């Protein structure tokens, strides 16, 4: 047999059409697992816009992507340093709410 999703099975969510550098410079911390997307999937996203993804809370951390079976220590520290905690949903919106920038070089056929 075989349980769980084989791949990304994209479809149980909607990717916001924003800018390419709307998250460039910002850092994100994904903890636990998320149905919509896996630590990898969601990660590739934040990075696809410039944002960073690290499984550790830092002073540079801009936002903390929470999920399930996650610890409460991550939040505590996050708040202390002053990090905005959000869920997979909040991350997506940040892609439609955040502004955009003009990269030095554009990549053609930039579509799925």
């Amino acid at each position: 047999g075989s349980s769980g999703s084989s791949g990304k099975a994209l479809g149980s969510k909607e990717i916001p059409k924003g800018a390419e550098n709307c998250l460039e410079g910002l850092i994100f911390v994904i903890t636990g697992v998320l149905e919509s997307i896996e630590r990898d999937e969601a990660k590739s996203l934040i990075e696809r816009y410039g944002g960073k993804v690290t499984g550790n809370v830092s002073k540079k951390t801009n936002y903390l992507v929470m999920g399930r079976d996650s610890g409460q220590s991550k939040s505590d520290k996050a708040a202390a340093l002053g990090t905005k905690i959000i869920d997979e949903d909040g991350l997506l919106n940040l892609i439609r709410t955040m502004p955009g920038k003009k990269s030095k070089y554009e990549i053609a056929v930039e579509t799925e």
